């Protein structure tokens, strides 16, 4: 079908972008830094909000603690309490909601660690701890663009494989309480 | 390049060709049709399935779509004893096992409503619902190690999605473009 | 303790006062206006929108096709697709959170008719359908105010007794569904 | 307005039972519970989470390191992480709803500190921490009555008070930040 190809084609673009943009290094430094910090935070607004609560629910399963915030008040209440053992990961993939690069501000005013993830190079020159590039839709119009979720997923699985091995034995065993009750 | 980069890129595009493989374009066709023909449209999951819920949400309502997404079994009950037969109902189940979600199915269609399942797992207990979508299996076997969970149904939600959007264009594509208006004091401007 | 007799006094205070507030015939015609409604929104911000989240709980089971919205997109999408036979609550206790009171005059451009609830009287509000008027707090200092959502609690439950004796035979047996035996999701 | 009393008297009697059921030393001591936890975990279903979410909005801004959790699946992953520095508190007006009482059970399993919040006595509550009663409601029929958040509230207002009271100034210090000038209000 005409429409059923104009789908699949967006799907194998950012496949292929993805592909391109992959900074292997930095994800596994990601996952070290999300073991390391005693406390994460995921903020996003609209679909890169259902993103940070897709991400706390699993890890939370390895055992992080974490807590995903979707409004501005969430935003300023969380990062009032921050301090230098927390991380802040910022998914915004326009790169430009206030709300999440005031926040990764904020955070890190702080002394918390920040990640923004984005489709624009950042023009905050290396503000943050990191900035991971992810895929931008191929399709021009907002309309007829996919789920704006996905290039962000990608590289949530991506992280989500390097810190799975980071001291699995405790991680696995957390995982499967789940099942075990 | 890495092993658990390789390993995760890999269940991606074994899911983007299995994805390939079941899609049905006249049932998807089908489920489009439907949405413009209810009033009222509900999108029920649990879990990831939750958060697909959540986005179809999103984007149908930005379409003018008068629905709502709901993730746990109280929102279901409550919900479903509201629906008529101009209602629609989207429910999501990876597994094709959460009770809550079978159960209020069935309540949504003792109420008359339209009812629609996706899962991994088919079956004839389904045959109840007014249509049953397949979606990819995950390939990795060691739960754990799965790509997240939403993926195999974002998919089916985009060619419906897609789909959708023609049936009516003008006046959805209006609806969409006004949260850019200047007029509007809540959009994107601000 | 004087601590505990504090709290209870904002409580007590709190109850006098809405009892000085009260407009029956007011809460008579909210009532009216939320049956009549094809659909009703409820708009608030922090506490408030946990008090809009509450009132699309109870409604729901009397059987009102309504929903809770708690942020700006959400508000923004939503008063897009309204008409003439929508109806918005807003809940915003300082009566001054710009979100709250732009969505209700979105709303009101789309034809929907729109009720704000606010302690902080203004003449600017002359422009919604209704405007509830709710308690105060008695304590001067923010941080040790009790829950922002009571002035709220008190007036939506006000609306939802009217509410419930508008034909109440219809509502009682969709609230009774919940525990209906032939009920799959119900307990 | 025969409703509007009646309205109107299911407040003031809730008042009126809450001031009886308080126990003062209990409150100060979850008070001195919240301070004390590592991380606090809030738990509720129905009206219950939204008073759970309530909790986690005013505790948070007093620096309290919180989360609400609102449905099944959230309550296992939770219970699943916790330990010795954690502390749970479990709302269900009934006393009865199970998800609660399991899930507060599988909490002090970990080591975490447990306290239900209940309207309903019972023995099999003795098992945690603490239970605090709350008021019921007063009318008969279930659909006539106040907000099912209402016996809740109190209590948490009356916790609130005490926990602020304990180093006060480092509380408020959390608190105004939000009126500084730093970005994001
Ligand atoms: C172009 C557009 O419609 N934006 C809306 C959403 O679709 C988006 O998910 C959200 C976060 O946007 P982000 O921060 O760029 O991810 O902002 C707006 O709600
Ligand atoms: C299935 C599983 O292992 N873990 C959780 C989620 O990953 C899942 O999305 C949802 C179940 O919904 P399902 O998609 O119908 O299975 O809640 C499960 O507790
Ligand atoms: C002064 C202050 O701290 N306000 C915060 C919340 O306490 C409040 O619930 C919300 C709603 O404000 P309202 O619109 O006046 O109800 O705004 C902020 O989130
Ligand atoms: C009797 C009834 O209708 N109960 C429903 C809710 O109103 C209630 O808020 C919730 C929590 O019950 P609780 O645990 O006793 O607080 O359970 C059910 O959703
Ligand atoms: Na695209
Ligand atoms: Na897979
Ligand atoms: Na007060
Ligand atoms: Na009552």
């Amino acid at each position: 079908s005409p429409l059923t190809k104009r789908v699949l084609r967006s799907y194998s673009n950012m496949r292929e972008q993805t592909q391109d943009l992959i900074d292997e290094i930095q994800l596994e430094r990601i996952a070290q830094l999300i073991e390391d910090a005693e406390r994460i935070y995921f903020f996003g607004t609209g679909s890169s909000g259902l993103v940070a609560r897709e991400m706390k629910l699993r890890f939370m399963r390895l055992g992080v603690v974490c807590e995903a915030l979707t409004d501005q008040d969430g935003f300023a209440w969380t990062t009032s309490i921050m301090d230098e053992n927390c991380l802040v990961l910022g998914f915004s993939l326009s790169g430009s909601t206030p709300s999440i690069l005031d926040s990764l501000l904020d955070a890190k005013e702080m002394g918390a660690k920040t990640v923004l993830f984005t489709s624009v190079p950042n023009k905050d020159s290396q503000t943050y701890t990191e900035t991971v590039l992810v895929a931008t839709h191929s399709q021009p119009s907002y309309i007829q663009r996919i789920s704006a979720q996905l290039p962000m997923l990608f590289f949530i699985d991506l992280i989500y494989a390097y810190f799975l091995e980071i001291n699995r034995e405790s991680k696995e065993k957390i995982f499967n309480s789940y099942w075990e009750n």
